């Protein structure tokens, strides 16, 4: 049988491919992750059918407990696979069963360049420069969880204000950094992949944590081994290097 | 229960306490990885019993395909989980079920400072530094085994003259290092932890691939989603950066 793989809409992960006329299944996407599974089908034999998240969420819970997003689309059954930037969380963990890492990161920050800013201390220590992470994303939920003192700090700034210094999705945050005095609290890989495009942005500081993006499956999926022993082989080979430079690579920042 | 726990003796991972009488059982040891088992132990509610691998190996396969060291501890199920530097490779993989990472490295050089070698790519094209890896381990491993022009080219000088420019541990390449006109490959938190210590060496370049050390448990264990579980939880609580701190920190250069 087919593998329904789930899978959302994230620069340069999975884009629609530009096209004159429309695009139908597969052949409406390309990007990092689009690579992935074709070296993935490669390796293991299977065919995928790619289907975007109907919520278009990656997956947390609501006040209830219930999931959502990619993470409930494979904990119901609805996908086999989910290949997507989606980071391995201590919390979603626990709900599917993650393959190991096909890409290593950790949160960061996105600022202007020229500015004395130099770590997250130095943002945790006033209130001029606003800062905040998107809602209900694993960064947001790293800062919530912290017991880390300027991480309380920060989060305790974050929430503040019913959490206006929050953004609902990466290019709202990126906007705010372009426009006001706003930093954004965002993965390593995405700023990598910003501040390759735009030389006016940086990354402020190292990596606050350290984490991984993997591929989902259900609990207890045959693949998730299979797939696990596959990225570590496409890693070993330097493919996914490979992978990450094609897909990275802008037109050039100092 | 009690777990059985296979180990090896690797400084800062797993060494010998001191003491002025003979010490015994568990209190023989210290280290990041005792460390490790103790806050895994306290998450997970497990006893534990750890014994040195009596062949001394991590695991690695002979000419007839038999593996050795602490990966075969595990596929014969003499120990319940292998705790050490043990990196995530393709090869172990297919044959032990391992945790998800609570370290992330890479390959990269230890050298001395002061010359004008800044790259793999630049011991690759030459013949007069010798250069080299720990043989048998994963770094040899990954050499042999790469179709990377640059990587054949550095196994085919690592491996010719039967081999001479191996070494059998990296306290025998550390001290080729500080004598002669050598550079080691080594595993970049190894690197990390001697030049905290050394302080006429250095990296060479960056890390030339990405990859894991995580606890080994036998195909099929129960403890290893249970491990990276906790692990996960370890790492957003910022308690793995604080043992690798307590453990890499050295008294400072000059
Ligand atoms: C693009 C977003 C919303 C995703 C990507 N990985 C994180 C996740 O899987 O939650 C989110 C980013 C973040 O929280 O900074
Ligand atoms: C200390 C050594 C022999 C071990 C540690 N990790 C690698 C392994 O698990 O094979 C080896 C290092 C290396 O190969 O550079
Ligand atoms: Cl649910
Ligand atoms: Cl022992
Ligand atoms: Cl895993
Ligand atoms: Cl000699
Ligand atoms: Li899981
Ligand atoms: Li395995």
């Amino acid at each position: 049988r087919t593998l329904i793989v789930t899978t959302i809409l994230e620069e340069p992960y999975v884009m629609y491919r530009k096209s004159d006329k429309p695009l139908y299944g597969n052949d409406r996407f390309e990007g990092y992750c689009l690579d992935l599974l074709k070296e993935l089908s490669n390796i293991l034999g299977f065919l995928y059918d790619v289907k975007l998240v109907p919520d278009g969420k990656y997956g947390a819970q609501n006040d209830k407990g219930e999931w959502n997003g990619m993470v409930k689309e494979l904990i119901d059954h609805r996908a086999d696979l989910a290949v997507a930037p989606l980071t391995i969380t201590y919390v979603r963990e626990k709900v599917i069963d993650f393959s190991k890492p096909f890409m290593t990161l950790g949160i960061s920050i996105l600022y202007r360049k020229g500015t004395p800013i130099d770590s997250a201390d130095d943002l945790a220590k006033q209130t001029k420069i606003e800062y905040g992470a998107v809602r209900d994303g694993s960064t947001m939920t790293f800062f919530k969880k912290s017991k880390i003192s300027t991480y309380e700090k920060m989060w305790a700034f974050m929430s503040s204000r019913q959490q206006s210094a929050l953004v609902k999705n990466s290019d709202e945050g990126i906007q705010r950094v372009l426009t006001t005095d706003y930093a954004l609290l965002m993965e390593s890989t995405s700023i990598e992949y910003v501040t390759q495009r735009n030389c006016n942005l940086t990354q402020i500081g190292g990596l606050i944590d350290s984490k991984g993006y993997g591929v989902g499956t259900p609990i207890g999926s045959p693949y998730r081994d299979k797939i696990t022993i596959a990225i570590l082989q496409l890693q070993e080979e330097g493919k996914l290097h490979m992978m990450k430079e094609k897909w990275w690579r802008g037109n050039g920042c100092p």
